[PDB]
């Protein structure tokens, strides 16, 4: 009695990309058919601890004829968080940032960037504006990098670190501390930097979603607890220029210069405090942040796709969107907190903010409403001209990114079962604001992208927003 | 006017009714069960995520549950070692996993739990088809490297029974081995290990270095194939069941013969010999207390897939490469398998070429219409035969995508479910065709390359048509 053809036709041709978390793989789907293009096992090729965990993909004059993705894995204790009751006693080091390219009829395994680099980063990896360049950032190791897409070569790196004002570890981020931005340079022959696998870790796994409640209580090993920042991604200003990198734990967005690689201004997430803070430059390749106490964390960032808004969502202590007005391209340390989004439903640590997408015509902005088991996560529809919370929407346990098609017609996101129960792509019609369907996903995707076709596509990919 | 509304996808899952879809992925390591209701995938495992580092999930049964939606079990098995090298993966993994698991798995109304590995507990390491038997208390799994078969007992997880077949070539010569003949043994076979375990973990007993992959029988005759006992291979696929009871049928691939078995006291009692021109059967001699023989004067095509009908009264097996065609043997005489007889032969003269291969298959529950894969490699697309099963005449021929493998039905009859696979590289899907008007309803994507899917059933009349009677 019915046929599908009429629900994928209203999509037009558009290709969602994801990985897949604990399942090891990367898949594209093509909206058009319903047919999975194609998929790649991380650990066919002798990965054993595929944990694909974040990635972006690069403009491509067709998509479906070819195009290119960076996506990354987390490693070691990482495989432990989601309650599988694993036996295993070692596992697989990770940290493996791969080249991806579709062929028109396959994956091609094209490189490891981490291993070519000597940077293992397993956090966000995020496009640059041009589409020639992507940085991953990592929060274990709190360093992030921006590479050079054509000769996968490290741009630059800088490592970010907490000296706390007290020692105590429930009290190490809310008594404040010292920001201290190092910009890194290889130690090893060839240009190559040393953290291969999971050197350079303070933590032994990255924070999970109010995790900075669990840091400060004791429950998550390393050797430097109390010197992580809990760097989350470095999201790009789409004007060009400038990008932002998350710090969760202090709940500040440092603001980089992209062409002299030097940090400018430090956008503090809580509201109540200051809109920003000042960098202080104290050697060569050394800066400070100073700041007397952190309010809150804060997680997702980024900039709606012109470029005069940046968010950031605070969560646990505070749970809300923070507003700044950027509308000044020219200097960041100018800009200023101009709105905030708040609801009676919104309170400590869920639901936590943590990922979005706007419209293209930055109308609105669609972000994840995340909950621990068994509260329903959804998906909450924000207007994003007058910052005031639209609708909230069910969706299913354990949602994550949101992407959407480049004509701004549809939201597709992702959920995830919290790596063992119920999961599958939503696809939500952004004229009703309400979903079309669910479609079956063998996937713990913490990821999702729409291949984009130019570069203003990664206006709302991405690249501005994680 | 081609984009005058939006579409909720609802009505398209709401008249499939309640069933849930269960997948094997091959090289994703993964399995995965889909509510056709809502379109949600209810729960996946990852095999890696358990220390298994070539998790090639390859066969799986599931046996009936008073509500599915509340919880089932289902043994899906892994093949391992050099199986990871065969499907153009361009991995450099030097020493792959031994693999050869076979795990029981249950749902609990949230999450997917693995029970037990019944490998581990047997030694019997067997990566090819896994059947329930008819009464959903047992599980046989058979291996097509090594040549062995077992029945277990769910409930203790023991070994019920366990066989070898070897082949002995009449010419020694790799290219002639089966062409022109040869006597298969079947031994019952002792564990050997304490604890009456077997001796076949991993990749022990392998004949042959990896699988005969789809279509890919003749590949040994051609030297393609490295192994220790090359010329030994029959290449086991199944142990298929007679809903009636009492009997099953093992499928042998290269000499293209259904060994029946005698499951009440564990003995062959006749080999039922594939190829067109053929007689029905051949009879098979007691040589020892533990040993029978066949003998063949030739053999003259390879066969892969089998199945009984619901009713039990026809048996069905594919011919493949030197013919392609459904052969028919008329089963009903369920007292005494020696006077099964050929009954019919589907034949297409599309099907004169090397490939399609007429593949997996599924009936409707009231025996009218059988449907059945037509493979090809790459990259002629593969579809769907639909066959009428009382005349036994091609009704209809469908196109669906690349590697096309196994197909379902939902209990009621109304939709067939399949999948296709990529060659584990590229296109992937869940394919569901509606019964009634023979057309495709849709596709919905899919992270798998499958070989294997089944319908939760709820009952022992569901195993009739599920992944107990067929492959
Ligand atoms: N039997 C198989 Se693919
Ligand atoms: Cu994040
Ligand atoms: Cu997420
Ligand atoms: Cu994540
Ligand atoms: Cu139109
Ligand atoms: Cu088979
Ligand atoms: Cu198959
Ligand atoms: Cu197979
Ligand atoms: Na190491
Ligand atoms: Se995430």
């Amino acid at each position: 009695t019915t046929k599908i053809e009429e629900f994928y036709a209203q999509f037009g041709k558009y290709i969602l990309l994801v990985p897949g978390k604990f399942t090891g793989t990367v898949a594209a789907h093509d909206l058009s058919t319903g047919r999975t293009l194609a998929w790649l096992a991380g650990w066919n090729y002798g990965d054993t601890n595929p944990i694909m965990h974040h990635m972006a993909a690069f403009p491509s004059p067709d998509p479906y004829k070819g195009f290119e993705f960076i996506v990354n894995t987390q490693g070691g204790k990482n495989l432990f968080i989601y309650g599988i009751p694993t036996t295993v006693k070692e596992p697989g080091e990770g940290f493996n940032i791969y080249r991806v390219r579709y062929d028109g009829t396959k994956f091609n395994l094209v490189s490891n960037i981490a291993e070519k680099t000597g940077l293992g980063l397993g956090v966000h990896v995020t496009a640059t504006p041009d589409g020639k360049g992507f940085a991953v950032a990592d929060g274990q190791k709190d360093i992030f990098a921006e590479f050079d897409l054509a000769t996968e070569s490290v741009r630059t790196a800088f490592l970010v670190d907490w000296k706390p004002n007290n020692s105590d570890l429930k009290r190490a981020w809310l008594e404040g501390g010292t920001m201290t931005i190092t910009r890194l340079k290889p130690t090893l022959p060839g240009g190559k930097y040393d953290y291969t696998g999971t050197k350079g870790c303070k933590i032994d796994w990255e924070l999970v979603p109010g995790g900075e409640l669990f840091l400060e209580e004791g429950k998550v090993t390393g050797t430097r607890q109390t010197n992580v920042v809990a760097l989350d991604a470095f999201v790009y200003d789409p004007r060009g220029r400038w990008g932002a990198l998350s710090a969760r734990l202090p709940g500040v967005a440092i603001i980089f210069d992209r062409q002299d690689w030097e940090p400018v201004v430090a956008l503090v997430g809580a509201k109540g405090e200051p809109s920003s803070l000042p960098v202080k430059k104290v050697a060569s390749d050394t800066w400070e942040i100073k700041m007397d106490k952190v309010v809150t964390p804060a997680h997702q960032a980024g900039f709606s796709p012109d470029g005069k808004n940046f968010l950031f969502m605070n969560g646990v202590r505070q749970n809300n969107i923070m507003v700044w007005d950027t509308s000044n391209h020219a200097d960041p340390t100018k800009w200023t907190k101009k709105a905030v989004v708040e609801d009676p439903g919104w309170r400590g640590s869920y639901p936590n903010t943590f990922h979005m997408v706007f419209t293209p015509d930055g109308r609105k902005v669609y972000v994840t409403l995340w909950w621990p088991s068994p509260t329903p996560n959804g998906i909450a529809v924000v207007d994003a001209r007058n910052w005031k919370l639209l609708k909230s929407v069910d969706i299913g346990p354990d949602m994550h990114t949101l992407a959407i098609t480049y004509d701004g017609k549809y939201v597709v996101g992702v959920f995830s079962g919290y790596q063992k129960t119920a999961s599958g792509i939503v696809i939500m019609d952004t004229k009703s604001d309400e979903v079309v369907g669910i479609l079956p996903s063998v996937g713990g995707h913490h990821d999702c992208v729409i291949v984009p076709k130019t570069v203003e596509d990664l206006r709302c990919s991405r690249c501005t927003t994680t």
